[PDB]
């Protein structure tokens, strides 16, 4: 086997069709499903699968009770066959803990994990799913990182993580890996004022992280990574179609370089594919809350601050929920280009739906074609009075 | 591995032996098995599998009500192990969708979903378990296809649908696919005045299709494929031996080029093995429900519009729920000729038995022997009492 | 690979250990485990499996009631990984019907089952999982074989069958399968009078097998098989050591070539290693019943009228249902001679516990030591009352 | 593949990481988990396990009802995927008894098993899946392993058991196998006074295995051997750092050559790594029972009498139930040193926790880490009251 090169560009993207859908939520009414969140896909030379935080507990176990928590010791990173549920039987752990990231290098699988009080935490990371290296948090408040996929060129796979605040300036990083050693790690630098939850995906052009600001900005800060030099830049998404969550309604002039204001302390996990006029931003419907989902043709959104949508497609309908949503590639597909694809987390129970004391989510996951699909919508599609 | 080549006839056909039943209805009463429909069969060079459209739900789960609807968000491709029942936790997702095909070329399979609203609907190809092409709607009605296997030469593998009307003429195409990619695709031509849900084989001579006319026929259409030419045929099977349903009495006189009249708007997908005086077709014992399933030898039913049968052999009593049905054979096994199989849909539930609120179904196979073998009957097996 | 050659011996047998058991009934009380009966074990080249026919119905399942019958359409041949029990999950299915064989030849597994109505019954002879023979009912009466392993020798895998009746005189016939072909076939020749269920072995001597004679006898019967030759002898085991169940008491002078009398038209499955001085004989510990579960060591006990045990071993207490048992061995071990092995059926529910509507059973094994072991008692150990 | 040579040294241990965890209490509540206790971890080559004594029940079956109990026939060595819970579905059984130990040679597996009544007990040492030795007990009184992995150096795989008195002088043996054969045996020498439940490690300087004295000792004897020359010597920790359980509270002068008095007839099985300046004990925190657990660094512990802990970690707060704890490594691990690695059995149920009737556990597991990590706690997580 050889490490994995991004030696392609992007497929024309002209429509979104469906790739993957586990129907957990439906499914776990009455089987072995384990209660997740924050899930994600990641491909393998040989196979793509589901991946998530597990909460250590089946949906209608009794310890579904209080999952709404984001960081307990009973999670893990786990993962599971493309759109089979994640059950009991079928999920294989890749580590312990609240927040991470993996991707394969061509050769073997990178995962990483963090656990820990809110002041002690730690990443351990594996690869060729053994322990190779570990880091210590350097601020001592709730160290955390992607959520998705990283991204991997020649062996070398880099990873942000941010340790600090979540409502106020913190110390993000970005680590290059490979074979799961730390070969450098440096401080964010460039224009983005905040960063949480890298979605990242490569191509010829590097690495492209598209982030959340969860502290000013309703637009989207973007990393953008040199793999083989090491280095990186940010800013933000420039377009005024903003895709945060919540957000301020769409305004004609967007921000390059600093977070557009409306709301602070919050945001939701989110992508884009920066691409000239290939360009395709994700985010939800509704300004207000996780709900709906699109995909928008913004013509050069990471550098035109006056860029608007020229073509659209729904995802999931504004009277579903949605949630966390992420970018991936297969890698190692045939053909000359890699297939952009993407995920939407479709989050159940609390806080939106309180009547189950339980908060889960299932998955649906598309990728792009060159056709001009026709569109349908893409619920979770189970019925929360059946858990009462 | 190579491409296969239909180099062989078929094996004589004397009777029929049981070669797979999974019981699934029976087990799935305690057990976490998935409500399906449209299931088949299809053969990898090691390893054969049953398939079926998943409802994204187990049958003793609340969400197994309003089951016998056809197109949801929540339905898939799935495969399973030969004679296993299709649970959560051993069925592995093909694609996403509400009407499938699936089939071996000899090195990977392709499998090809179809999902989407009734005017939007859109094909998604699957080569070697990664998405290749897709082809959206051409009539804004239904887009459609087998639901049973296809049939691969050499590395091309023709594949019908059909879009439009089910209950007025509508537009079928076949579509030659290599490798997931599309060479070419043709408009319908020939006798057969509406196509569904074809059940195709292929050996030396070709590839054959038997199908259903929803519209006016109660006379199978039958479509001939040359994989090479990638060019075909239609006409009816000019039997007066009559195989859909509903359907009328046995006439003496069948019809080549033209539906035989009686029963308009309705059918059930059937299939039949065309080879001289070595042809025998499939049908449901009752004219009027999908109940009870026979095998009879009818010498050159594809040709003769006088032919009746000289042998016969029952699967299921009219007394037992059958269904859907259609024709696989293993291409990779040792012999000097290939050995016609065929699958039945068991349904059981909606809209037949309708003090459960579920449509599921079961399966039984046969493949042909060259002995004269005793026949069994092959039911279900399941108690609906059992449900309530 | 290469076909295996029975070049060894039998290691000496000094005493027995434990080699597996599965807890089926007790683990089957809360979880999805199949309904069984007529278990053995057999061995791949790399794997050890166990063996059984599934009734197509989980014990805690509602179609649990009424499993003590014999033949329906619902029952498969299933093997599932040694010592964890025949779940739903992860049972593989072999073939259907309610009469079975299975072994392998060093190559490829064999796997044979008898399924149909009373009178038109057929086996099916899968090789390397996919049917290649099939033969008819030669008696219209209930075809049957042996349910427990067969045994090959230089691709040669004979079989014992019988047809006709279980309380007069019947058709048995010896088969000989290569790579699922029939080679030739034979009908009993020796003195057996009646021949069922046989069990058997095989080592440099040639194939021996261990069966039961219905009819009259409480002697058992034995058919030894050249698989070069492809011939064979019959006779009774010699011994007044009587092993049928039900049996009269031991007298001190048995009878070699014909039944010895007291009980007619009963039995059940047993075995034995007949190896001179390096015999022994398994049996139940009652004369009545299918209870406890002893093996005696007695020497030349198939030649010899008058011979007593030397030594013994209690494997299940009086106190405990046994039932069915068989004889396998791990043709593909290391060292220089052949370990004896065995398994007993441990049955559970109907007709001895008829407060439970069910009958199904859990499995014990055991294999030669040369030293000389402390023994224990090995029940099945689910509790009745449980499942009420 | 070539047998593992212990050709490097520990690596320094300046913390502990989290390795593994599964939850199966919590999973369990509502799952298909078997009841379980005495859990340990092993590596593959390729892959590592966990492994456990199953109670032949799952938690929720009726059977867990007596779990308490020991030694039943119904008890087995299992092992399943690292971090998943012991299911019914994915537990793959390794030998069947109440007392085991298991490891991999580089080319294949060796697992012993103990089962039968207290005064005939008998192991069966399996290789490569297979049995292939039988030891009867010799003294008569409950024959008893490690209950951890063993460890092997170039073929040589030796283990420690023990038959006799649990309250007084018993008869201690080292055997040394290969390929599962027995090469040697030895009586234990040296100044340990009572032997049980050994948990060991292997690095260059041979095997070093840390025990229990279950009659007279509150501090742990250690057990060194020579796996090339076959030879050991036994002694105590000197070190007055305690780590029995339950034992008398930390003196200033430890024992090298005889038990710490104080605590008769109990402890818990424990381990150490004993490697100069980078020595850590592990303990439970309470004196008094089994709950919570710690790592002590302890400079020379082995051999120093006044040695004292200069730096440690929490791993289980004293709030919560522990159980044994025991030694493994990956030994197919890249880099230049042995990463050290330890499980704790996390015990639920009787008899601290009476008012369910059943005794299981689940597992946490650590390895070190060079760097100075933050520490976290690791409970079992499940509620007790959810069980009632
Ligand atoms: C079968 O399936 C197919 C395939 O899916 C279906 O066809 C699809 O239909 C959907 C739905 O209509 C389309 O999505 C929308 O696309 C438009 C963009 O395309 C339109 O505008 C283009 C740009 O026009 C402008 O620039 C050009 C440049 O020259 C100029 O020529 C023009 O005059 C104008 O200046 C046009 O080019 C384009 O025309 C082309 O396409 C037409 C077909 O669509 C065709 O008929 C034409 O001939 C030509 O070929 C077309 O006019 C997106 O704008 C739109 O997204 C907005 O609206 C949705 C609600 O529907 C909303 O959710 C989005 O967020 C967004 O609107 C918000 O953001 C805006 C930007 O800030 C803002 O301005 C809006 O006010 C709004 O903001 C508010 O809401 C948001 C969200 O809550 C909030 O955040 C804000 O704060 C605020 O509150 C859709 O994405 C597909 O493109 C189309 N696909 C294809 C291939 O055709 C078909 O319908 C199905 N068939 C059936 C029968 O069902
Ligand atoms: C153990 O197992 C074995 C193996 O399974 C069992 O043996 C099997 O038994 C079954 C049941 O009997 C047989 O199936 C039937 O086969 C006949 C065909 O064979 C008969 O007819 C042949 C043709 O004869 C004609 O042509 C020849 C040509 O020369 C001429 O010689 C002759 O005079 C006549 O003109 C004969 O050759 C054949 O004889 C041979 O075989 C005999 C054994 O079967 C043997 O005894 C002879 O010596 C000789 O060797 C034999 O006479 C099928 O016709 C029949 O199918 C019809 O009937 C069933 C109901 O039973 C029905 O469901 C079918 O759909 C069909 O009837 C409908 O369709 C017809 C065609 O349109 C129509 O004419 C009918 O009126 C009827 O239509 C009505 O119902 C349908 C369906 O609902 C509806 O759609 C219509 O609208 C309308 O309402 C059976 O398939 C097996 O062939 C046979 N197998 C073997 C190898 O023997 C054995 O019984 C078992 N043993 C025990 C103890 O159980
Ligand atoms: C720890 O574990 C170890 C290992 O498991 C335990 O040791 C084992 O203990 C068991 C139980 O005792 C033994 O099994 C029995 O073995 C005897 C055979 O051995 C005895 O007889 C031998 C033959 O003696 C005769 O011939 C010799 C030839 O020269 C002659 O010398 C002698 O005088 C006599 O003529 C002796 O050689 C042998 O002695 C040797 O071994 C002794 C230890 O066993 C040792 O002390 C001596 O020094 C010497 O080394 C010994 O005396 C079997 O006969 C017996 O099986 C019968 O009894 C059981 C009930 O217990 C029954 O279930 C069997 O079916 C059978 O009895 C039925 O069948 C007979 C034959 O027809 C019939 O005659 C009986 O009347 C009876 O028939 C009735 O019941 C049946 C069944 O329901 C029914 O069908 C009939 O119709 C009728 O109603 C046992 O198998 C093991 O051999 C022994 N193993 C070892 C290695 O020692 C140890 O006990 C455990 N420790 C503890 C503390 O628990
Ligand atoms: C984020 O995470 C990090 C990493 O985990 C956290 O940092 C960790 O914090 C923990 C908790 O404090 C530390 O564990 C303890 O370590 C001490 C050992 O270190 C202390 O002592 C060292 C030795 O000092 C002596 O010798 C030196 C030699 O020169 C001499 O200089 C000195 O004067 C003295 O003579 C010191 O070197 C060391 O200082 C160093 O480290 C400091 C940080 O820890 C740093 O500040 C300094 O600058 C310097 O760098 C330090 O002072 C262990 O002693 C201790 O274990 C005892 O106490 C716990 C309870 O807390 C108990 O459970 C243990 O069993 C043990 O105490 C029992 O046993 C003793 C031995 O017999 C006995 O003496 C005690 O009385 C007691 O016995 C009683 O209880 C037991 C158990 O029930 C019973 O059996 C007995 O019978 C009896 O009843 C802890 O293990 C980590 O080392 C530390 N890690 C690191 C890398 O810093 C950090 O806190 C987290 N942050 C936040 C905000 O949460
Ligand atoms: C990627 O590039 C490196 C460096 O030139 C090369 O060694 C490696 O083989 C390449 N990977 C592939 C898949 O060709
Ligand atoms: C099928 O025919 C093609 C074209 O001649 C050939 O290349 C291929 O090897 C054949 N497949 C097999 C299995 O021989
Ligand atoms: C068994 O004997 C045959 C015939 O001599 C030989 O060809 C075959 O290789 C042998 N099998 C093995 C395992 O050696
Ligand atoms: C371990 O040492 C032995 C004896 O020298 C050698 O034969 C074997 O190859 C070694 N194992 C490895 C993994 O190198
Ligand atoms: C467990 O068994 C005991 C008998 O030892 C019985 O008294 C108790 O009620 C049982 N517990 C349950 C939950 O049935
Ligand atoms: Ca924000
Ligand atoms: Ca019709
Ligand atoms: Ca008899
Ligand atoms: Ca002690």
């Amino acid at each position: 086997r050889n490490f994995n090169n991004l030696t392609k560009g992007l497929c024309t993207i002209n429509s979104w069709h469906i790739y993957g859908k586990d129907n957990a939520v439906r499914i776990g009414e009455s089987s072995d499903v384990l209660v997740t969140r924050e899930p994600y896909v990641s491909c393998d030379p040989d196979e793509c699968r589901f991946y998530a935080l597990s909460q250590g507990t089946t949906i209608r176990g009794k310890h579904s009770n209080g999952t709404i928590h984001d960081r307990s010791q009973y999670r893990a990173l786990i993962s599971w066959p493309l759109s089979s549920p994640p059950t009991v039987y079928n999920s294989r752990v890749e580590c312990i803990g609240w927040s991470s990231t993996s991707c394969h290098d061509g050769k073997s699988r990178m995962s990483i994990c963090i656990s820990g009080p809110n002041n002690n935490a730690s990443a351990v990371v594996w690869y060729n799913r053994r322990p190779v290296a570990e880091i210590n948090t350097w601020a001592r408040n709730i160290l955390r990182t992607q959520e998705s996929e990283c991204v991997c060129h020649n062996g070398v796979c880099p990873v942000v993580f941010t340790d600090g605040s979540a409502t106020g300036p913190a110390d993000t990083r970005i680590y290059y890996f490979k074979e799961g050693k730390i070969l450098k790690w440096e401080s964010l630098t460039g224009t983005a004022k905040h960063i949480e939850e890298c979605s990242c995906y490569g191509e010829r052009t590097g690495i492209t992280c598209t982030c959340k600001d969860n502290w000013q900005g309703s637009n989207r800060p973007v990393i953008q990574i040199d793999p083989v030099a090491m280095t990186h830049t940010s800013q933000y998404i420039c377009s005024p179609v903003l895709t945060d969550n919540p957000r301020p309604n769409d305004p004609n002039i967007g921000k390059c370089n600093d977070p557009y204001p409306g709301n602070n302390n919050n945001g939701v996990k989110g992508f884009s594919y920066l691409d000239g006029a290939n360009t395709w931003l994700g985010r939800t419907i509704s300004t207000a809350s996780r709900s709906g989902y699109e995909m928008l043709k913004v013509p050069n959104a990471l550098t035109d601050d006056r860029s608007k949508p020229i073509q659209g497609q729904t995802i999931v309908l504004n009277a579903d929920w949605s949630g966390y949503s992420g970018s991936f590639m297969d890698y190692w597909a045939e053909g000359d280009c890699y297939r952009a694809c993407f995920y939407v987390e479709l989050i159940r129970g609390r806080p939106k739906e309180d009547k189950v004391w339980w908060t889960s989510n299932s998955i649906v996951s598309m990728c792009s074609s060159t056709e001009f699909l026709g569109q349908w919508n893409w619920p979770d599609g189970a019925k929360i009075e059946y858990f009462l």
